């Protein structure tokens, strides 16, 4: 492995427990200290283990691998886009997307309103069975028509057509802590910290 | 929906803190009594919107509810299975199964010891990516033959000629509270309160 | 299992042959007459089994039996769309939809053509690894919004917010005995005797 | 990529038309040269695709590459397995093991007899859904026990202590042109050609 392929923890925006009362300072401090320390490890380490075996031709060890690949290298995507599209309240955490920007508009269009849109993605967050996560997508194809999909574990978008927009955690980690078995409050509880000014960005970029 | 097709909650025959300090109180309260009980309200739903969905030829509905007759079967069985292998050290936790079983005998001649089984069993456990539970297996074509499988989410041995011997949740609900991050310190933890002479009496049947 | 419950094989508004040369007389009689037929006895057995394992509360047995369901409930649902979305020549097919028409006008907005459109669901046919099937769908909650979606083996549409608008057969018996290992060029004929009227129904349906 | 990471078609130690009438050569021919040559390709191509988005931390075309690496390399890794278990009968195809090896011993010890083995193979190869294949696999630390496995598409055993004894092709093109629909006829058929010298000492290595 060498150093340009190695990942790394990337840097937060916001305090630890400034997420408060919605996502406490001790399931972040776990969830990107442990959780996601663990999937840029993981990463690493499948990619080292990946050359070795490729190297040699050995395909029983290269079919094994790509399974850590896919897994850690999904769990890295996910957490990065899922820290950049949270924010504290004080930094525009919870504030509605501009109606007139491209993403603003394209809700507009096709949902009604935000509102609406909240309620469709907290609906497939619901309809999770087990470990996974649901995003908010852009399809470049369709006219850039949004859409809520969900994914298992840490299978991530990626579709080179398809953009991830918002990604929301539904990892038992990403509530245990402060809600218990209590998901559906977690699911209503984190749009208050929803950092819609990246979901603009992730839409136009 | 009739009333011999509804399932319930099972009685378990341990104290919620009577696993205590390898599962904690709090654990098996939200455990038992929210997790376990969301299957059995999720099955007995289910049931209901299948046979009306079956008797409309709704083949649509019928094939989407077939997911959450799954998964909340499977949640019931498992969990079942989960409360009957566990047991408090003084009822006869954590004793090893007599060698002279037919279980014990089995174990011997596969594995050499109960241990090396429980080393085989933990490794596959620390391998489960997101939700899912690891079992020890008794296939009955092959000479009563062991193996530890693992499944995901709430998939369970549902195979006819396959038997759940040993059942091990490894969903983050089952070790957060009291390890949380650290899932292999709750998967070395367990083996003490394991109910052997429930496993041995699961290979006898 | 009742009368009411059972399904049965659907009458085929085209002649068996009526296809060529797209998809031939052969592939079409051991395609609906054994293939389809299959799916219909199966799902039916599988209903049985279903109704006698709820009854007796057998979820070792309920959940077993599932799998079955999905199958061929979903085999029956796939191939009944698959023969209403197609038609000889003479009766319309190859025919592109009406532009006017809600579907026609969604395809403009969308994709500016249905040619755009055919190029996008024949990459998505391309990457089909193994058994599996095409759908282009329309989303009820996003605005009436098409994509192009793939499912595995008898995996269909069954979310109640989408609907299947085409259904493209991508399993090896779909085009073997014609076009061998060459899959492209099924994918590129099946264009011609494709039924935009019935996309035109469901779409406004 | 490097000249020592690419894969090759390998070469077949029996003639086009030498499984006849079991397996005709037009698939043979099929199967070898289109099928397998297709997968000797995609591999090439995937490896190379990898380590460009490797090497530039594209993580989103990595996570997407995965999928074509499991899916081309356990393509080249399965028919290459079922070349070497598949004999003519002048080669000693349908020969069955000798009761005296580590192999035979361990059939008669576990299933009394390899035609029981064969009935629990082919049930299990009538059983699989869509794609896949059906495995006779040696498990390294249970004491050397056989079981049978299936995978779907091109999934492999590539778990390292298990070891590949008999791969068996379910896949539609590894029968279609010959058995048409009837694929109990070809899972039937197979094993009047199936190599059990090569299964011994796949056991034994
Ligand atoms: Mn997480
Ligand atoms: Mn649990
Ligand atoms: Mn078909
Ligand atoms: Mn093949």
């Amino acid at each position: 492995i060498t150093e340009n392929e190695k990942i790394s923890l990337p840097k937060i925006d916001w305090a630890l427990d400034a997420l408060e009362p919605y996502i406490s300072k001790e399931i972040n401090d776990l969830h990107i200290n442990k959780h996601h320390v663990a999937y840029v490890n993981g990463y690493n380490a499948a990619i080292d283990a990946l050359e070795k075996a490729v190297g040699k031709r050995d395909l029983k060890s290269v079919v094994e691998i790509q399974q850590n690949i896919k897994f850690h290298g999904g769990g890295h995507t996910n957490h990065s886009l899922f820290w950049k599209n949270l924010a504290p309240v004080s930094k525009g955490g919870g504030k509605h997307p501009d109606t007139s920007s491209a993403l603003g508009k394209q809700i507009v269009a096709q949902y009604g309103s935000v509102s609406n849109l909240i309620d469709i993605t907290n609906s497939k967050l619901a309809g999770i069975q087990g470990s996974g996560w649901a995003f908010i997508v852009k399809n470049k194809q369709n006219g850039g028509a949004l859409d809520v999909v969900t994914t298992a574990n840490q299978d991530t978008i990626s579709a080179p057509h398809l953009v991830p927009i918002i990604a929301i955690d539904a990892w038992e980690h990403a509530y245990y802590l402060q809600y218990q078995n209590v998901r559906p409050d977690y699911f209503k509880a984190i749009w208050n910290v929803i950092n819609w000014a990246e979901a603009e960005s992730r839409y136009s970029a």
